[PDB]
């Protein structure tokens, strides 16, 4: 019961986590990463949906992390996305006096693996001599183990509403085509018949 940042995005995974961190801490805070696009609908949707519980959220523009992009140095792929971000949201958990890092990460890429960010909490430990601890709380979780811990908060609904992860800004039950949403889905359905 202290003071945690979330990095947040308003997916059903960083939303769950943040449902999740709001009961293990006293202090929340959010931070949302944006490719130069405060107009989105997923930076939108995560403004809402953070509103909407409290908990202050802070933008961070990711856009100069793109100089890194092959066609920038002359695909669009730029490796290790995920150290910057963790690297970032604890510069920020230094600046704004938290101790506590969430982020909704889990083993497919290499920087979403387990012992990166173990490596990692390591390193931003050293580079700012603080106690700062990375939760990551859906690790060992699947998408339907997802649910039930949304459910098991009393989220589940707000959860299935709210949060964004189609791949076309259609929130809840997106398109209902893309991979993210059959993903979704059948996670849902998967933990529904394990009722
Ligand atoms: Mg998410
Ligand atoms: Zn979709």
């Amino acid at each position: 019961k202290e003071k945690a940042i979330v990095v947040f995005s308003g997916g059903q995974d960083s939303t769950t986590c943040l449902l999740w961190a709001l009961k293990e801490f006293e202090e929340v805070e959010t931070v949302t990463f944006h490719y130069n696009q405060r107009h989105s609908q997923e930076v939108e949707v995560a403004k809402s949906i953070a509103e909407k519980l409290g908990v202050k959220n802070h933008l961070l523009d990711m856009s100069l992390l793109n100089q890194l992009a092959p066609n920038a140095l002359t695909s669009t792929f730029v490796p290790g996305r995920n150290l910057v971000f963790l690297s970032f949201a604890s510069i920020l958990a230094y600046q704004i006096g938290a101790r506590h890092i969430i982020t909704g990460v889990c083993e497919g890429y290499p920087d979403c693996r387990d012992e990166f960010v173990k490596s990692c909490n390591v390193t931003v430990n050293l580079a700012m001599e603080k106690p700062f601890v990375i939760h990551t709380p859906l690790m060992w979780l699947n998408k339907a183990e997802t649910w039930k811990l949304a459910d098991e908060l009393g989220a589940l609904d707000f959860v299935k509403n709210n949060t964004l992860t189609c791949y076309n800004g259609i929130i809840a039950d997106g398109c209902g085509e893309c991979p993210a949403c059959h993903l979704r889905s059948k996670g849902y359905e998967e933990y529904m018949v394990m009722k």
